[PDB]
């Protein structure tokens, strides 16, 4: 067999393309090939989007994959709801409830909970960025009166390059003004960077603070020039290079060569690009599901019309949506398995603590392990200073003799 | 002559399509004239607005009446921000400012925070509908900064 599927692939994402490349070069088989049918136009704009998915859709694919931002997915997942086009996406998840639609990232908001529990704060500053959804900054201030924590909200995504150095100044003045040290950041990786710049350039990242960054994949930007802050950094790992089913797959990608698939050579790989491999996986388990279940997507060479009127679904793409659906494997985010609402379950989370040297595992968190911690590796032992506070006045705290010499 | 209009109305918003109708018969002229193509189809969801812009657009209506909500409103925005024709609406404002969109429905946050200012408050529990769009949540979370409120929402 032969299937073209769709992918509406955002710019500006080669690592993940190029994961794409790499997860057909696996997965590919005769039995039946998984064929490129791909387009890439900004993902902001809406019409765009949807003229492309038209497109793709008007040869009749059978399922497309690709990636959408909040100005985008009541747009996409509509068409969902009526064309019945079988999606999967490891980009940000719904609030709702679709079918046809796989989110394959899954979802931030219930760890990043109950670590706020784990650090044990009634007090926080909260920074965030629209691109993912308000959701995390609803549902922590949904959790507001669980814990009845103080929480204040400053939108950072407006910050842009016309003044993108006195907009940090304001902002961080007035976390000393409300002289905040617990500080959680919700930005995309390729943000975060420059917020942390802004840190180190104002100092803020002394011991006091406290920070979280609000990726699955806080080990990718240049965590090793804070790492000498003294600020306990701390954030997610969904990829893990340790486990050695997934470290197979880490040298593979990082002794791949470096420029026909741009940017894959590196040690580390973005969670996005990584969750790129589990999707082409599951893609190709549903397809052999469907061949092995021995219901066939055999189906008519008419593609259809994205704006029949009134539009009318194809029955067989229901069965692609339980194929999905039934889709269980293991791949780059561990044993990855998917409700039948369209949303992941047994998503397994480690917490990782930026020691000063280098970030390590102080626990996992899954929906069932809340917050298991995994602190009993050493680093950090044998008595790190126990810094002390006074104050001279005689004769409870005087200099020595000797003072200006010791 | 007259200028062919598009229309779309939400389902239920019939008091609007009154009025419109209403507004209608009173400002149309001896000298011009509007050529309504109307529809009532769904609005809170993007396909029936978007394949409601296609028949319209086809049609080749020169301007449109309608609405949105939080979750076809950009939608919309998208399709007219590309396509150059405009669009009218009393639905809430976006934080955007795309040509072609007269969102009509007035600045609501300026007056909202100026008497939250006038009343003093320091404390007090804001709810929302998210639908109509976090804009105000975030404009008055925002504040809760340079204005030192102990907000909760």
């Amino acid at each position: 067999n032969s299937i073209q599927i769709g992918g509406l692939f955002p710019r500006g994402a080669d690592q993940e393309y190029s994961a794409f490349r790499v997860g057909m070069v696996q997965f590919s088989t005769s039995e039946f090939r998984l064929t490129p049918h791909i387009d890439n136009l900004e993902v902001a704009n809406s019409f765009a989007v949807t003229n492309a998915f038209c497109s793709q859709f008007s040869r009749g694919v059978y399922a497309i994959f690709g990636f959408y931002d909040k100005k985008s997915v009541n747009t996409i997942t509509s068409f969902c709801g009526t064309l019945h086009v079988s999606f999967i996406t490891p980009s940000f998840p719904t609030d709702g409830t679709h079918p046809f639609v796989i989110q394959m990232r899954p979802d931030l908001k219930g760890a990043l909970l109950s670590l706020i529990e784990y650090y044990q704060w009634d007090k926080f500053a909260y920074l965030y960025d629209s691109d993912r959804g308000l959701s995390t900054l609803q549902a922590v201030l949904d959790s507001a009166a669980e814990k009845k924590w103080q929480v204040t909200a400053i939108n950072v995504g407006n910050i842009n390059n016309d003044k993108k150095d006195e907009t940090y100044r304001s902002l961080f003045q007035d976390l000393e003004l409300k002289k905040e040290r617990r500080v959680i950041l919700d930005c995309e990786r390729d943000k975060v960077n420059d917020i942390v710049d802004q840190v180190i350039t104002i100092g803020k990242h002394v011991k006091g603070y406290h920070y979280i960054i609000a990726n699955l994949g806080f080990t990718d930007g240049d965590l090793l020039k804070i790492q000498f802050g003294g600020a306990e950094v701390s954030g997610f790992q969904i990829v893990d290079y340790d486990d050695s089913l997934v470290s197979k797959f880490i040298e593979r990608w990082s002794t791949l060569e470096e420029k026909e698939y741009p940017g894959a050579h590196t040690a580390t790989i973005k969670y996005t690009s990584a969750l790129t491999y589990d999707a082409v996986q599951v893609m190709t388990e549903a397809f052999r599901n469907l061949r092995k279940q021995r219901i066939e997507i055999s189906r008519r060479g008419n593609a259809g019309d994205c704006l029949a009127n009134p539009a009318v679904p194809w029955g067989q793409g229901v069965e692609i949506e339980r194929a999905l659906k039934q889709v269980q494997v293991e791949g780059l985010s561990g044993n990855i398995k998917f409700d039948q609402n369209g949303k992941r379950i047994n998503y397994t989370i480690n917490i990782m603590e930026l020691k000063t040297n280098g970030p390590r595992k102080i626990g996992y968190w899954s929906e069932v392990d809340k917050m298991v911690l995994t602190e009993d590796d050493t680093s950090g032992l044998e008595q790190k200073t126990v810094v002390v506070t006074t104050i001279l006045e005689s004769p409870y705290v005087m200099m020595k003799k000797n003072h200006e010499m010791l």
